[PDB]
């Protein structure tokens, strides 16, 4: 539990599906977000009940969440603030100065934050460019592990609401509602092709349910022009109709790696 008193709002970030999201400092010092959670919009017993396990995953490439505040309302999620905004904008906004190895680079970081979930048994449920963060040396961190859980509006949680992530979900996931390990890896190969697509909108001009009807039929992503076959070949194996014959984020990891060292 943060005091808020801690807490000083300088600068509005936008919002989320939890509202209002603001940048500030704790204690005079560290640079920090702050969710005001909208009334209403969050499960928000399910969310403190079992707020301890979200705080206790630490990894460098994982957003931290610091803390809360849940003695007042809105309560409030405090968490590392990272000044170069989501990745999708900052693909999309920096498109022409990336080079191929940098890219590789992004979807390291996004891996070892993954198999560090993986290794807690933690699933993200909604991993996605959009959902990860890029701090002021480049570095991208994934943010928002598991909050979709507690997400209070039709549109999200059901999957053929217009706010469902049915870009980034297995069949498994629109068919049946199975999230597991294996749909986090769906979801990060899809993320590797908005890396390399340098922040293109996947299945572009399909609506959500053509897109689904896409994928049920066998029908992928195509190769982005700057992802080489051996990067193609990882982000491909995730997307295996059987969710059990898909890598886990170690080998996936190793995979990367061994593209690195090949480079
Ligand atoms: C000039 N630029 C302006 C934008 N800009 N932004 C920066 N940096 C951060 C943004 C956010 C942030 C802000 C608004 C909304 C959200 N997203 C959410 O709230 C949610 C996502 C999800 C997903 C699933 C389920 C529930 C939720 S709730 C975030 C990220 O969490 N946060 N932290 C940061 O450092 C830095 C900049 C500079």
């Amino acid at each position: 539990e943060i005091d808020p008193k801690d807490l000083t709002f300088l600068k509005e970030l936008g919002t989320g599906q939890f509202g209002v999201v603001k940048y500030g400092k704790w204690r005079g010092q560290y640079d920090v977000a702050i969710k005001m959670i909208k009334e209403g919009s969050m499960s928000e017993d399910e969310f403190i009940e079992e707020a301890k396990v979200m705080m206790n995953l630490s990894h460098e490439k994982l957003v931290q969440l610091y803390g809360v505040c849940t003695k007042q309302r809105p309560i409030f999620i405090i968490t590392e603030y990272m000044a170069n905004g989501c990745l999708l904008n900052y693909l999309r906004e920096m498109r022409h100065r990336f080079q191929t190895q940098q890219l590789l680079e992004m979807c390291k970081d996004v891996c070892e934050a993954m198999e560090y979930l993986e290794s807690k048994q933690f699933l993200h449920r909604d991993l996605a460019a959009r959902n990860c963060l890029v701090n002021d040396q480049g570095v991208v961190k994934v943010s928002d592990f598991g909050l979709s859980r507690y997400v209070l509006d039709d549109e999200y949680t059901s999957s053929v609401g217009s706010k469902f992530p049915v870009r980034w979900s297995p069949p498994e996931v629109l068919m049946y509602s199975k999230f597991s390990s294996k749909s986090d890896i769906w979801a990060f190969g899809v993320l590797m092709w908005e890396i390399y697509s340098l922040g293109k909108m996947p299945y572009e001009r399909f609506t959500n349910s053509e897109t689904a009807e896409h994928i049920a039929q066998g029908l992928r992503l195509y190769r982005p022009h700057l992802a080489s076959e051996k990067v193609y070949t990882i982000m491909y194996s995730c997307w295996h109709e059987k969710a059990d014959e898909r890598p886990t984020f170690k080998i996936l990891l190793s995979n990367i790696l061994d593209v690195m060292d090949e480079n």
